[PDB]
């Protein structure tokens, strides 16, 4: 049974909102949706992208819901579905969106190692949600439009946060850092928040194996980016859950009560390893690993509906640091967040996995 084609289905009969800001969750369960495009050649797929996205694109290239100026990594992500649209339909006015997006990378503020803020009102701040939307969008733009020298600034951004957010003990890597060491969430000697949230890592897996696919073989940091993403990939086995297979919001503190099973960020590891061992980044052996971990989001995650549809259940609805509610990093903070069923944030990924093991 394919699920990627299934969920596909799911959402768009049961009109879950992709519509409503200009959010990067909504561009992230397009992708999703072109992978079933792609494989069923089936024009209502590429119609429903087409109609979620006349939402936001304009007919002379200006976007719904953005706004340039103010620095906003997430503001980059659905860029990445433009692409997609140009390649496809060759429409101009998501060219000129494109054109739009890309204007934010020539003065989105920096940290002193030349790394983007994750927005402008966290400054000196890196979050792993970043790399994925920002770094990733701006290696899939340079591949299509770009030069290819962009692609250093690119690679230096991963090297950096691995630099900056890794814990050596365990090899996870925390959500957040503050260079500057001023919000209270974070700590004193390394800037770091306090834990390892699932769907940070599971953004920083997929932006690894997204960003490593579209850059030249002979890249002078290709084996680099590659390393990490082995490091990540052995890091998070330490904390698989060993029932289910399947990964907790707080990876690594699975006996602690409140903890719980989340689909997001397991998803997304799941769609990194899966497409890690395709495109030969992670060794072969792990393939049997991936099919069961796999199998272990549709036991957890999912539940059929009695129109034969199926909702994806257990998503973070969401999740920060800082902010007008000052949010802490607190294991209480992470599990104080709403815990919903179908919301984009899970299931673009789970779909993004469901296409990679059908192609397995």
């Amino acid at each position: 049974q394919k699920y990627s084609k299934l969920m596909a289905d799911s959402i768009i009969a049961k009109n879950i909102t992709l519509t409503d800001h200009w959010g990067y969750e909504y561009g992230l369960t397009l992708d999703g949706i072109a992978k079933v495009y792609e494989w069923t050649k089936d024009k209502k797929y590429l119609d429903f992208i087409i109609k979620t996205m006349d939402t936001f694109i304009n007919e002379d290239g200006t976007i719904n819901g953005y706004k340039l100026e103010e620095y906003n990594i997430d503001h980059l992500n659905n860029g990445k579905i433009l692409i997609t649209l140009f390649k496809e339909t060759g429409k101009e006015k998501y060219r000129k969106a494109l054109i739009n997006l890309r204007k934010q990378i020539d003065n989105h503020p920096r940290t002193k190692e030349n790394v983007f803020w994750h927005k402008n009102i966290y400054p000196h701040q890196i979050w792993l949600d970043g790399l994925y939307m920002g770094a990733t969008f701006y290696a899939k733009y340079v591949k299509e439009f770009g030069e290819e020298k962009e692609f250093d600034d690119i690679t230096h951004q991963f090297i950096i946060t691995e630099k900056n957010l890794k814990d050596n003990k365990t090899g996870l890597l925390y959500h957040a850092y503050d260079e500057s060491k001023t919000e209270p969430w974070s700590n004193s000697e390394t800037g770091l928040s306090p834990h390892f949230w699932g769907r940070a890592m599971g953004w920083y897996v997929m932006a690894l194996a997204d960003t490593i696919e579209v850059l030249p073989k002979n890249h002078k940091d290709r084996n680099a980016l590659i390393k990490i993403l082995n490091n990540c990939v052995t890091a998070l086995l330490k904390v698989q859950d060993n029932a289910s297979k399947v990964w907790y919001q707080v990876l690594d503190e699975g006996e602690r009560k409140g903890n719980y099973l989340e689909a997001s960020g397991s998803s997304m590891i799941v769609y990194a390893l899966l497409k890690g061992v395709r495109l030969g980044y992670l060794p072969e052996s792990l393939k049997e690993t991936a099919k069961e971990a796999y199998k272990g989001l549709i036991n957890e995650f999912i539940l059929e509906t009695k129109d034969g549809l199926i909702n994806l259940n257990k998503i973070c609805y969401v999740a920060g640091l800082g902010g007008k509610d000052k949010r802490d990093g607190s294991f209480a903070y992470y599990i104080s967040e709403p815990i919903v069923s179908n919301e984009p944030k899970g299931l673009g990924p789970f779909l993004l996995a469901s296409y990679e093991y059908e192609t397995l």
